[PDB]
C-alpha cells in the first residue's frame, strides 16, 4: 500500500521525494529513498540548536550568554535578529529564534558557538549520527545543487537522530524538554507535515527550503492515545528556480496517517 | 467602483464553492481594499484575538492580573485542549491561557479567558468599547464555531474585524506594554503557515490568528510587516454551503497574495 502511494505521490510532484517514519509504538519504519542524500536546508537548525543544548549541560550558564548582533552579521532572513542589531541576544534567544522563526543570522551565531560547521557536523559524530554532515554557513548551506554531499543527510539517519534528541538521550532530560518545548512553538510548519495530519494530533518540526525547490520538513508527532512517532520528508526538484512544495510533504504525511 | 483586486478576488471565490470576504487596510495611506467587506462571516477561533484583548486591557488597572491562576478542571476540557490538558486539576495564569488561546488555539484555555471577561457578553462589551459595533461573541467553546449560514451569533464583518485588530496592535486601544504583548503573542502563532503567510513574500513578518470549524470555514486574520513599507492589516473569512466541507486554507493564500501583487 504505502510505497505504491508513495512512489505515485513523487510520480505527480515531478522531484525527488525522501521519507523515514519511526513509529515508537513498535519500532516499525516506512522508508521511501530513506537512504539519499537530501539538502537538508533549515532542518540542520535543530542539530546547531541540540549542540549548543548539549554544552549548556557542562557550561551551565552558557544559554544566558550575550551573544553581540552586528549589522554586518545580517544575512537574507533575520526576523529575529534584525531587532537586536547593535546589541545582544543569548544562545537561549538565538537558539528559539533558529527554530521557532528560522532566523538565519541566529544559526549562524549557533555556528559560531560550536566552532564552525564542523562542530555541528561533531556533535552528530558524538550522538551516534555517521551520515549528517554540515559544511556551510548561512545562506550558502542551502545551495541544493544535485549531486553535492555539502550539507546533506538521509531520511533514515535525520529521524534515528531527531528521535534520539526528542525522544532518547542524546541530551539531557531539561535539555530534551526544552528542544521539545520549542520545536512544538514552531511557527512555520503548519503547511508542511502536519497539514496531512489529524488536527488532534500535537507536532513539534522544523521546516526549510532552499534552491531547487528544496521543501523540507522534520517533525516528532503526538498522535491521540498512542505512542509518538519520528517523521522526516525532504523533496527537492530538478530545476534550480522550481517553487516550494509544501503540499507534497503533506501528502506523504497523510499517506503515512493513513498506513497505520 | 470594482477595483482589479476585487476583481480577481470575485473569481478566486467563483472557483473556491464558497463566500469569501477580505478587508486590507494599508497602513501607508490608511487606505482600504474590502470584498464583501460588510457581510458577516462566522469568526471561529480568530475571535480569541478579541478576547486574549480585552484580558490585556483589564491587566492595564491590575499589574498582577496577568499572573492570576485560573484552577483546570477534567470537567473544563473541551474539544481541542493541547495545552490545557498537561494542566487539569491544577493552574495556569490568564498569561498562560491568552498565551494557549492565541498561539496552539487551545479551546479551554478561551474558555477560561471568556470567563475571566463575564461570559461571552463581556468580550462584546470590550468591542463595542474600542469603538467595534460589529463584533458579537454568544457562545463558548466549541459550540461558537457552529458556523450556520445566516446565524448572527459569534459573527462579524471583514471590514469591523481589520479595523479592530488594527486598533489593538497598531493603534492605542491598549497600552504601550500590552499592545506590544499581542504583538508577540500574533507574532509567535503556530498554525499560520498555510493560511495568509502562505500568499506573502517570505521576506515579510507575519503576526496571525487562524480558525476554522463547521460549514468549512477558514479564518485568518493578520498583522503584516512589509520589506520596506508600512504595515498591513489583513482579514480573510470563507464559508461554504455544506456542514461538513473541507478546509481551504490556499483559498485564503490565494486572497492574500492578490491583494500582495495589489499593492
Ligand atoms: C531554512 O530553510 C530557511 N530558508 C532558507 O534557508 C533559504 C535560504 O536560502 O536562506 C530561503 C528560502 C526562501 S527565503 C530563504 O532559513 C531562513 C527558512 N525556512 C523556510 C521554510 O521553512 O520554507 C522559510 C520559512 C521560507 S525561511
Ligand atoms: C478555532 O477555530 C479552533 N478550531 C475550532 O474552533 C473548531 C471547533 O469546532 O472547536 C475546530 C475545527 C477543527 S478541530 C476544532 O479552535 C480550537 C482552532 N483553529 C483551527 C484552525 O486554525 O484551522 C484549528 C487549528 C484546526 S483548531
Amino acid at each position: 500500500a504505502v510505497q505504491q502511494k508513495l512512489a505515485a505521490l513523487e510520480k505527480s510532484s515531478g522531484g525527488r521525494l525522501g521519507v523515514a517514519l519511526i513509529d515508537t509504538a513498535d519500532n516499525t519504519q516506512v522508508l521511501y529513498r530513506g537512504d539519499e542524500r537530501f539538502p537538508m536546508c533549515s532542518t540542520s537548525k535543530v542539530m546547531a540548536a541540540a549542540a549548543v543544548l548539549k554544552q549548556s549541560e557542562t557550561q551551565k550558564q552558557l544559554l544566558n550568554q550575550p551573544v553581540e548582533i552586528k549589522p554586518a552579521d545580517l544575512v537574507n532572513y533575520n526576523p529575529i535578529a534584525e531587532k537586536h542589531v547593535n546589541g545582544t541576544m543569548t544562545l537561549a534567544e538565538l537558539s528559539a529564534a533558529a527554530l521557532q522563526y528560522s532566523d538565519n543570522t541566529a544559526m549562524n551565531k549557533l555556528i559560531a558557538q560550536l566552532g564552525g560547521p564542523g562542530g555541528v557536523t561533531a556533535f552528530a559524530r558524538a550522538i551516534g549520527d555517521e551520515t549528517f554532515r554540515l559544511d556551510r554557513t548561512e545562506p550558502t548551506l542551502n545551495t541544493a545543487i544535485p549531486g553535492d554531499p555539502r550539507d546533506t543527510t538521509t531520511p533514515r539517519a535525520m529521524a534515528q537522530t531527531l528521535r534520539q534528541l526528542t525522544l532518547g538521550h542524546a541530551l539531557g532530560e531539561t535539555q530534551r524538554a526544552q528542544l521539545v518545548t520549542w520545536l512544538k512553538g514552531n511557527t512555520t510548519g503548519a503547511a508542511s507535515i502536519r497539514a496531512g495530519l489529524p488536527t488532534s494530533w500535537t507536532v513539534g518540526d522544523k521546516t526549510g527550503s532552499g534552491d531547487y525547490g528544496t521543501t523540507n520538513d522534520i517533525a516528532v508527532i503526538w498522535p491521540q492515545g498512542r505512542a509518538p512517532l519520528v517523521l522526516v520528508t525532504y523533496f527537492t526538484q530538478p530545476q534550480q528556480n522550481a517553487e516550494s512544495r509544501r503540499d507534497v510533504l503533506a501528502s506523504a504525511a497523510r499517506i503515512i496517517a493513513e498506513g497505520l
